[PDB]
């Protein structure tokens, strides 16, 4: 039918195994012209076969804005150009990376439970609107630890470290002036399958 | 385009708010048929509208293996069937449960510290490779307790109960012949936020 705007969604990181679309020339159109963000990847054959020639990369270009025009036997545009939008669908091909391998923090004796005093942070180049770039932070270990009582907690979404109820009650620089936490981060929103992880080390001084 | 295998990942425990996918019939296809693990949940409209009509439950079915076929006006399959995979993403919707509500054990006086003599165990129906099913064991209280000294300890990952150094030094059937421990188990790795818990009771006789 008439040439019109179209959107195609194509996963990145996959070498092409299927065409995108076969356009059919409406006489007096005989050939097609593809322009825009083709990047030596998107091709239209003379008689309308639109395809891609190699794996896409959302982290290089997340949308290819293309245009297609239909031309007559004299090379005159008779339909379009119209916008053809390629949405590059994300895969989990980037690992989360803590921005420091060691954090130095401090907390006041009697800091209110749940009040952040330190943020750890990781970046993930995947799409944060998808599981692939959605990070989940956790405390792997606290040292020292007495009778399995955690004195620290982390906001699993934000990386905010705060005292627990019991940490607020028990932390005392006279008894134990420093704690080490090992923190993990994983992508896939903390789900198991196809996830990547990183760790960092946090030393926390307890002050008056 | 042509029917091909597709995977969708959907969280359990949420009322559906969006369709899954609209299949568009390419002539001579006119309608679609859905088969497989539909479970009075997954439906396709003739026209192509694939949706789910009630919350999923990973603990009932963790992957729905569906198939979609395109039928012509005479009900001949002209495309597919192709596998449509629904991966059900886990939420923390199950409380961990101890396998016994009461444990009875014993420990010999002058037993070595840190050597397990009793395992408590809980199970959690959520995914154990996620925080939702990741368990953390603690002693809530030991009675009797002498001068604020713990005589017992528990491994927070394994549920292994052993004597402390002080317990090994002080246990004596003539002075205190029995102890009770209340043990907790928590999921989310033991953090307070978004976690569920159970408790059990452990009676321990001190022997000669
Ligand atoms: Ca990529
Ligand atoms: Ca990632
Ligand atoms: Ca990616
Ligand atoms: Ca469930
Ligand atoms: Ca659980
Ligand atoms: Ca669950
Ligand atoms: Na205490």
């Amino acid at each position: 039918g008439p040439l019109k705007p179209m959107t195609f969604s194509i996963y990145e990181g996959q070498e092409p195994s299927q065409i995108i679309f076969q356009f059919k020339a409406n006489p007096p159109a005989v050939t097609f012209e593809l322009t825009g963000e083709t990047d030596n990847i998107f091709v239209i054959e003379r008689e309308g076969l639109l395809y891609y020639n190699r794996a896409l990369d959302r982290e290089t270009r997340s949308t290819h804005n293309l245009q297609v025009a239909a031309l007559d036997a004299n090379g005159i545009i008779v339909e379009g150009p119209v916008p053809i939008t390629i949405k590059v669908k994300d895969i989990n091909d980037n690992r989360p990376t803590f921005l420091q391998s060691k954090y130095e923090g401090s907390v006041r004796q009697n800091s209110r439970p749940g009040k952040p005093f330190l943020y750890v942070n990781a970046t993930d180049l995947d799409d944060p609107a998808t599981p692939n770039g959605q990070l989940y932070y956790q405390i792997v270990i606290q040292l020292p630890m007495i009778n399995n009582v955690m004195y620290f907690q982390i906001n699993n979404k934000t990386g905010a470290i705060s005292l627990t109820r019991e940490g607020s009650q028990e932390l005392n620089p006279a008894k134990n002036p420093s704690y080490n936490l090992v923190i993990s981060v994983k992508d896939m929103g903390g789900q198991s399958e196809n996830s990547f992880s990183d760790t960092t080390s946090v030393d926390i001084i307890v002050t008056e």
